[PDB]
């Protein structure tokens, strides 16, 4: 189904763009958060962007395997991404975490659409790749929710 | 380091972060789109480079933070500050890709050298050491790229 | 489909309970088996309960991610578990292995039902989590069968 | 009791204590998972991980004590039914709990275990059961450190 | 299909073991007889491949065992079941060897995908996951080989 | 210098590769089909064996290459050169499987010893050392198998 | 400073070294001469034992040195001080060998316990701890051997 | 200044050793007496700090030895040379403890910077590098403490 | 319980922390100022010692905290509580330095033994174990120093 | 050659006995040497007995492989060994090292005879085993000679 | 030729040390001056080679010491004993550099084989084993170089 | 700017490579021929030194390459450029050998310092850092040697 592969590639292209944007956004929080929990969150944010760049690369490479070329420039990412960049510096810890949780959730719904497409079209490999990412997102979203709960 | 010198240094650091950020993604571009018999080796070399680049990206940004400034943290800002052009084409020859990273490494090298001079003259020993360390790894990579591209 | 999520959570709740019960049951065999193969089986049983407590923890956390709370007391486990506790001490090696094989098989059919639910409802993450567990169970069941075969 | 042989009254008394320790440790093991899963608050990640360290440590003591019991010629309690019957530790019935509330409770359970373990170490020491003495004392040492740290983090 | 599905899947698995077995030795052939300036790198790449192939070889065979079947375990059976031709020539060019492994990887890929589909439609989640994992590493290798062979 | 000695040695080496190749798969057969209370231990022992066998398989084949010959690299060739019978049955007792590998190890031992004598008498020190190393591990395994099978 | 207690403790320690020394070689005897289907596992278990025994051998001897005494350091002295009989037979059943080491472990356990009590009552905390640690590993081994020998 | 510059540098180094020594114990004080919900994390952070402090303590003292001087090596001397006040109170809040170490780190930073300037101007490259490396870790810690204390 | 005993034990612990603290720096003194052909080895041995000393320093101070007391945390307090004299001279012979640490280790050993007796008689099992562990490492070091200093 | 094998086994039996005796002799020095170089020699001696016990075990096992049974008791070792036990305690470092060097040299000549036998009879495996040991002995003998040289 | 053989062997060993020493530096020459697309891989291969060469360098020199001789230890002596010509040119092609090391490896191989024969015939088992081990690694490298240079 | 400064620096670097090369072999000389009770320790120390020396050898040579020059790569060139005399005698005292390496280390230190100054004044930050790092390790070794040789 040539229409399925194309639909999936379009989704993948967007994921790369969103991941790329998130990668830098996470550095923003990584650098500008402040508060008593600084060190822990500073490190958590790094774990996140390391994980994000990992998904960034595996998805981009899956795109390559599917015969497409991956978006590879900030210009393209800003044009494809559905994630807003963080413009402010100096941010509270709870505010930064709430924002990454929101972006993680946005990515989660976006990735789920792709997993459904891949599943229905028999693209087992893409299915597995997205599902693995979905699993780590789910764990992070849950933990963030738990730390932000009042 | 006096106030002024610090401001000049921060301005340089801000640009370095932007250039490193742009280079980081540019390297992925080559990482993904090069082709040729040497693919695997260069594919891996490119990764070593962007890992190294993102490392410098992070330490310089944090030095900027220590100096009391805030680091540029968005692609919009990077595109506005960077002196490095993004790679618009996909599917590229290995020698073409390497020649381009060599060129960008050289551009970064001259840029970083200006900062090391500023830091050195103003007594900013820490910034001096940080840039010099990066300068060292750049020099090594530039030399190796030159050797592999030499005809 | 919140309907499916509730069904899945109910299954997960039961899995946690069964795993919890198995965890202690495996210690029972771990401590009370006897026979020339003691050391090897003693160690195998430990590998099993370490593996079981791992599944115990990942399934419970998946339940948490799905918005539910995990059963967290022996009282609840005894009330939800479909696995009978080992009441006797001092047990033969073949008898102990035969029993864990049986419990592993029971868990396997139970987990399979959940994987089917998750698969049909698009819960890719839960699907992957259960399937991973199903894989290790399958391997263990096969090995136990091979060692018990006469 | 004599050099390498605690008297019947001593080994029996020690085994009874050990049986209870296994039961309490077993109950604590699951209780710690409860907090591990249901705490919430800004310190979540750190406490979530601390709780895991605790139950890993608890299950370690759980197993070494059970094995000591086996060595002493007894059989170890090995079912939740028996644990609930022997344990002096109440199970956590509520879900969703405050971090300070959860930590205060584990500190309380750790202290309860500490006093119970101390009785056993005294029994073992007086009866010459050097091995059991060393085993409980090692556990007592890690409990003491954890109790102190919890106290320090909960201090206002 | 139930006992009909497991039987179909086992038949596919039996073939996979056979093909993997044949590929395992075929890869050694290239491993030993390739020649050219890129020798060392390819020599090593080929080893990575047969290590990976023998890994899939064993996990699939064991899955077959779990499904209640016995695994083909002799070269005679493999030669009888395999759809992969053995390499009869020695002394082979690097691009020629890589092109051939890429072709066999692609053949395995289409074969494995059929099994993936069977397992998926019959609810054999475990077999599904096992083949999909293998399919993922094959896809990566096929892509890399394609990139290094691209002119 | 006696080309005759190197030719005789190569002929022996080619046979070793073939026998090792056949044993490699035969060991998997036992690995997969043994049954009995000692299953896990023997299952793992068999794997240690085929890992060891494939190691010897590779070093001997490469020695053959160094001597200027090409290594047999196909199951067809192995079946034609091997003096080791493939295991046709599945589902086998542990003592029966171990007795068979002990027998094959002993067969390999006498075969390898002939080669070590040839290499020793012709001054092929390297081949001598290679075979002797393998002979050492075989001796250890044969002894252990004998001890576990002793009644 | 109770010389009387220290002297009694040293006498015990001297004997422990002798017994451990004799056990060390006795364990090799079983290690080498046991036979049976469980060979490999017991062969390795026995090694774990003598490695552990030689460890106790060395720490106790050094404790003796710390207490101002000299350690018995010859087989002649060990044979003269040891309460453990040497194994004169070779070729032994696995259950027979394990039953014998269990017996020797139990003998050592009661002997060590006496020392533990001496050290405890005289305030020799260090010796107490050293023997108790050994007593703990002996207890675990004795229990395991009992479990494997239980019918 | 040759002999004059070396003497000035040694005088600075002697003070650094004294201050580091005092800080080392001061950090233990906080390490032991802080209290609050963040206890474990800060308890560990403080340890990282004193481990790092004692590291600088030792390298600077050894540099002093290399320069031909003897290092101050007693608490009496440290209390006499140190510009850092000892913590007399026990039981302290986390923010209060961190604020104090930040303050001491900043004091050390300005003090170390003077030495780096001296070393740089007199050509003492080695001392320069040593102090600058320490300055780098101090800068990072000062920044992080500032970030965690920011309201 | 018996608070009287706890107070006595805490008083001992407080002194141990003080002595350990003083020893820690004293060991650095020897570490830096010894000279002689055996320099490197002793230099390193001394470091092992102060690393070990600071470890005991920390565990004992924390035990004190657990017992409800606050630990002495300043050089001023240590100098006031310590029974160990600081080393005032620099440039010292290796045998002279080792003889002095042996002497301090022995002083600590007798001091620690009193505490272990107190803890033992009062049922403070944890403190008993902690001190005994330290007593064990001291005993080994004292014995080794004695052996290297023996003429 | 059933006669060469017998001669080799007789040599191996002696090696085991000598190694066994040396093992304990080295502990003697390990425990009783004294002098400024104590720690270093104390450690060197341990390296030696670890190495000796290694050769002890591999040679004994080779003996087993050759169809013989290994001497396994101090009584037999004292009866077969050509190495005298150290009867004195409290010994000088140079004195102890000189003695181990002498025992190493004695072992070296003894092992060489076996390597010659094995070589001439085609016992490649035994040849390699003894030669490997001969190599480590040669290195140790040379180093001891260098440290004892005046 | 008991002692005549040792002298002949020592003479050979002395030459090997000299040749290895010269090769060591020659390999650095290629390591630094090769150029071409395969640069990084060959650059690293060359390093593996000189690390391996310096390893043989040291074990052979030490064997010489064990045999009662003194090892040549100066470039002057090496240049006087070595049969390997130093590389005088800078900037060299990759195939040209590899062809040269292959040639030097082959030269060393024939040289080493003569020593192996000497040692074997004179019963110098240790030297035999040492040279044979080196001969084995040389054989593999020579074969690989041959394969990468083959056209 | 200043192609004169780079030329002067390269000339210095070329000499450093030559001296390091010569020292590398000289250290092996002592490594092999020293004798005395401290043999093992010094034997090992010397190895640490030549490993460290060959490390500096390699990094400086590479820096030279980066600066656009070619590195001296032959013993003939090294003997022509080196200011370090080769050790002609074998069999040497330990104190005599250490005194000589200390002397050569000091010679290298003053030579390296001149380069450090040149690089510093000409803004060659990278070379500055490279030499300074080496200068640091030399300083520590010189100090330790001085301490072990002090009477
Ligand atoms: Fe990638
Ligand atoms: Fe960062
Ligand atoms: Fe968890
Ligand atoms: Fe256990
Ligand atoms: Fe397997
Ligand atoms: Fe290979
Ligand atoms: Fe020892
Ligand atoms: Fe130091
Ligand atoms: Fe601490
Ligand atoms: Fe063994
Ligand atoms: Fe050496
Ligand atoms: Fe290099």
């Amino acid at each position: 189904d040539a229409r399925a592969i194309a639909a999936i590639c379009e989704q993948l292209r967007q994921h790369v763009a969103d991941l790329g944007v998130l990668y830098i956004k996470l550095h923003n929080y990584h650098w500008h958060i402040y508060g008593i929990e600084f060190k822990q969150v500073h490190e958590l944010l790094e774990e996140y962007y390391v994980s994000v760049t990992e998904a960034f690369d595996t998805i981009a490479e899956r795109l390559l395997q599917l015969g497409a070329q991956a978006p590879a420039s900030m210009a393209e990412y800003l044009a494809l991404s559905g994630i807003a960049e963080e413009t402010e510096k100096e941010i509270t810890i709870v505010s930064a975490l709430a924002r990454v949780k929101r972006d993680f959730e946005y990515l989660s719904t976006r990735f789920s659409q792709t997993q459904v497409l891949a599943a229905e079209s028999g693209d087992a490999v893409t299915d597995g790749i997205i599902t693995d990412i979905l699993r780590t997102l789910g764990k992070a979203i849950w933990m963030l929710g738990a730390t932000l709960k009042a």
